[PDB]
């Protein structure tokens, strides 16, 4: 598969840049989902998930063919909870008709990190929605009862290396898990839905526990009120990922500059871009626009 970006007929900077706008009033409008987390956790969650089924040997899945949109990958068992999202997103599109699903779902993921205060995620358009045969069977994206060997395994299929998945990883500090998505519950900080390096800080200083919660599942649980995952406890218990994990602590910029690498990657990931297609686009927040 070969999969070449084409921009949606006419459109330039400045008309993505009013779906952006409409993502965000929204995003600040309907402040109260979730105990008032917000969108903004599922909308970058959502952005991951249809970007993960990606694998580099034949080229299918990823964010391109916006396949999320058909009932095989809607339905996925490890998708539970993203249709919150796609509801978000719904009369986005309706009022603009001419973007394609993977550029919508893609971009909902880009203006959260930045209107929760995250960097700047340079995005590029282009995806064109692909047939419903085309859409991955489930099973693509990653389980979270396992180590740190199964996780640098799973993302080596993304071709993500060490330093990129502790990265991404860091968008843990958004939102929380949820005992009837997942058989996990708790969130990982306790500035859940503004963008920092806080699951860092909590991952090498909260004095972890290992329990079983009530779905039977085991997870790292800290005074606090805070939880772990097992892949998550495992960027402690690999030396490698250990040495990134305490660099990110210490240095909030340094996190952000490669998590905005990463994140630009994944969404990326499958997606060929001719060079006379436009540069990545930088998207003013609302606050840098006075709205
Ligand atoms: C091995 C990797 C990963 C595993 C096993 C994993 C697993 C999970 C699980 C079990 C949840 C909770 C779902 C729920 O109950 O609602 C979750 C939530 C979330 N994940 Fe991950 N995750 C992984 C990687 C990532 C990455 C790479 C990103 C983003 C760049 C990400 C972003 C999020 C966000 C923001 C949420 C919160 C959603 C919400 O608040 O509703 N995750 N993850």
């Amino acid at each position: 598969l070969v999969h070449v970006a084409s921009v949606e007929k006419g459109r330039s900077y400045e008309d993505f840049q009013k779906v952006y706008n409409a993502i965000a009033l929204k995003l600040r409008e309907d402040d109260e989902y979730d105990n008032y987390i917000g969108y903004g956790p599922v909308l970058v969650r959502l952005a991951w998930h249809i970007s993960g089924t990606w694998d580099k040997h034949d080229n299918t899945g990823g964010s391109y063919g916006g396949t999320y949109r058909f009932k095989k990958e809607f339905n996925d068992p490890s998708n539970a909870g993203l249709q919150n999202g796609f509801k978000f997103l719904e009369p986005i599109h309706k009022e603009f008709p001419w973007i394609s699903s993977g550029d919508l779902f893609s971009l909902g993921g880009v203006t959260a990190v930045q209107e929760m205060q995250g960097p700047k995620i340079p995005w590029r358009c282009g995806r064109v929605d692909t047939p419903e045969d085309t859409t991955p069977d489930n099973g693509r994206l990653p389980d979270a009862d396992k180590d740190a060997g199964y996780v640098r395994t799973f993302f080596q299929r993304l071709n993500m290396n060490d330093r990129e998945v502790v990265a991404l990883k860091g968008a843990h500090a958004l939102g929380k898990t949820h005992l009837k998505n997942s058989g996990y519950e708790g969130p990982w900080g306790a500035a859940n839905n503004v963008f920092t390096n806080e699951f860092y800080l909590n991952l090498l200083n909260e004095d972890w526990k290992l329990e079983k919660n009530d779905a039977n599942n085991e997870q790292w649980d800290s005074k606090s009120g805070y939880m772990m995952l097992p892949t998550d406890y495992s960027l402690i218990q690999d030396p490698k990922y250990l040495s990134i994990v305490k660099e990110y602590a210490n240095d909030q910029d340094k996190f952000f500059k490669d998590f905005s690498k990463a994140f630009e990657k994944l969404l990326e990931n499958g997606i060929t871009f001719p060079k006379d297609a436009p540069s990545p686009f930088i998207f003013k927040t609302l606050e840098e626009q006075g709205l």
